[PDB]
C-alpha cells in the first residue's frame, strides 16, 4: 500500500490499459466522493460492448441500461447490498443504444482507501455461454426428431405416446408431424396416449378435432387414450362428440382388449 | 498515451490492484526484453487459482503447468502466432500443484509501446461451465431412466428397443435394468431392438448371452431383431447357438409375423 510496493511508472500503467482494451470487458470506476456517485473511469472496450460512446457514458449512471427486461428484484438487491456496504453479485437483463438486448452480469465490492469508500462495477458478457447452450439446443432437437419413435402396434395398428409438458416451442415439431401422418395413412387404427403427459391444454383439444376430421376422410379411426375422467367430464358438456372417440383408462388396458375374436 | 491522459498517481493503481485480487483471473505480464521473456507481474489469485505461490511462478514460464493432458496441436498453434505475432486464443489443460486437472483458456495478444513489443497472458477458468454443463447431464439422466419407456405388446409380450450409440457411461443404466427385468419376469416374450443402434459390440454379445441363460432359467423367450445379416455371419463363426434365437430383419416384419393362428 505505498508507492514503493505498488511500483509506480506510467508506462506500466498503459500496459495494463491497453490489456483491458484488447478483450472487450466492463470494468468501471466510480466515485462515491463526486456528487450521485459518478463513474470516471472507462475503457474503449466498454463502449463496444454497450454500443454507447464514451463521452455520455462518463458522468452518467448505468441507471440508463435498465429497460422492460429488467428485473425490478435483482435492482433491490443491489440497492440492499450498497446500504449493507457488503459485495453482490447478480444477472440482471440491459439494453444498448439500439434497443437490442443482453444479459449484464454485475459484481460490486466496496474499497476503504486512505479512510475513504469506493465502488467498482464489473460486467461480464453472459452470450458466449448462451450461444454454447444455443449449441446444445440445436443438437437436441435434431436428436428429438430423431428419437420420435415409430413403431406400429400391428397390422393396421399405430401408436404415437407423448411424454412430458408440451411447450409452444416444441408444437412447431408436432405440426410438421402432421405431414408424416398423411404417409402413415396405410395405418387403419391410430392411438394417442396422453397419459405420459401430465396436463392437457383446451387448445390440444382443437389439435386433436382437426386430425380426426382429417383421418375420417382418409378412412383412419383415431383412438385417444390417458385421458383422466375428471377431464372427460369437462369435455362431455363442450361437446358431446368428445364421447365419440374410444377413450382407454390406460394403454396396457387399451392393448389388451383391443384383440378379442 | 502520456501521463496527462493515462492519469499517474498511485492510489489510482493501488485500486485496479484489489479489484482484481478480489476476483481469481489470471493475468499475467511477460516482458519480451529480458531474457526468455520473464514474468513480472503476477496477483495474488493467480496462486489460489494455480495453487502454486508466486514466488515460484515469477522468473519462470507458464511451461511447468504443461502436462500429460496438454494438447500438442494447442502448443503449436500457440507457438506458430508468436512467430506470427498475431493474438490467439486457445483452450489447454493444465496441471495444478497437487495434480489437480483443470483447463485453461489462453489469451495472447502483442502490444506495440515506445517502439517496444510486449507479450500478455490472460488465463479464464472454464470449471464454472463445466459445472452448469454437469448440471445438465444430471438432469438428462433423471430424464434418460424416466424416458426409459415401457409399453407392452401384448399379453406375455414384451419389448425394449435400443436407438442411439451405447457409451460405456450409459451402460451403467442398462445393468441396473437388470434388476427391473427381474420385476418382468412375467412376461414369457422379450423383444430387443438392435437396429436403432447403429453399431453392436463384441461385449455386448457377451451380455445378450448371459441374459438369455438367466431369462431361460425364469422360463422367458429372448427374441433379437434388427441384426444386420453381415453381423449374423460372423455370429454364426464364433458359436451356432447364435442363430438358435430367433432373428427377424425389422420390428415391424417380427410383429406382424408374430400372430398366425
Ligand atoms: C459501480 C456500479 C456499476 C453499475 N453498473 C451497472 C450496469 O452496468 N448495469 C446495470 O443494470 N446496473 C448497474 N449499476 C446500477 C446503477 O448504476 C445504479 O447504481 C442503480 O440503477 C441505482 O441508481 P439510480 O438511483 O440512479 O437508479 C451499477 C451500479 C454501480 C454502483
Ligand atoms: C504470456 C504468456 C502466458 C502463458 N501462459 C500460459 C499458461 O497459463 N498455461 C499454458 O499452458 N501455457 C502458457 N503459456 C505458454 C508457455 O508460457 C510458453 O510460452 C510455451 O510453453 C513455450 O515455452 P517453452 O519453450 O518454454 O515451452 C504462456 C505463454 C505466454 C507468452
Amino acid at each position: 500500500g505505498a508507492s514503493f510496493q505498488s511500483f509506480g511508472i506510467p508506462g506500466q500503467l498503459e500496459v495494463i490499459k491497453k490489456a483491458l482494451d484488447h478483450v472487450r470487458v466492463g470494468v468501471v470506476i466510480t466515485d462515491p466522493a463526486l456528487e450521485d456517485n459518478p463513474i470516471v473511469y472507462v475503457n474503449q472496450g466498454f463502449v463496444q460492448m454497450t454500443g454507447y460512446e464514451t463521452e455520455e457514458i462518463l458522468g452518467k449512471n448505468c441507471r440508463f441500461l435498465q429497460g422492460k427486461h429488467t428485473d425490478p428484484a435483482e435492482v433491490d438487491n443491489i440497492r440492499t447490498a450498497l446500504q449493507n456496504k457488503e459485495p453482490v453479485t447478480v444477472q440482471i437483463q440491459n439494453y444498448k443504444k439500439d434497443g437490442t438486448m443482453f444479459w449484464n452480469e454485475l459484481n460490486i465490492d466496496p474499497m476503504e482507501i486512505e479512510d475513504k469508500t469506493y465502488f467498482v462495477g464489473i460486467q461480464n458478457d453472459i452470450t458466449k455461454q448462451k450461444e454454447y447452450e444455443k449449441l446444445l439446443e440445436d443438437s437436441l432437437t435434431e436428436i428429438t426428431a430423431l428419437s420420435t419413435p415409430i413403431v406400429p402396434i400391428r397390422n393396421g395398428i399405430s401408436a404415437l405416446p407423448l411424454v412430458g409438458n408440451l411447450t409452444e416451442e416444441r408444437f412447431n415439431s408436432i405440426v410438421c408431424t402432421l405431414t408424416n401422418i398423411l404417409s402413415t395413412s396405410k395405418d387403419d387404427y391410430l392411438i394417442i396416449d396422453l397419459s405420459g403427459l401430465a396436463q392437457v391444454n383446451e387448445q390440444t383439444a382443437d389439435q386433436i378435432f382437426k386430425l380426426s376430421h382429417l383421418l375420417k376422410l382418409t378412412g383412419t379411426e383415431l383412438i385417444i387414450t390417458g385421458i383422466k375422467p375428471e377431464l372427460a367430464m369437462k369435455m362431455n358438456k363442450l361437446d358431446a362428440n368428445f364421447s365419440s372417440l374410444k377413450t382407454y383408462s390406460n394403454v396396457k388396458d387399451a392393448v389388451k382388449v383391443l384383440p378379442i375374436m
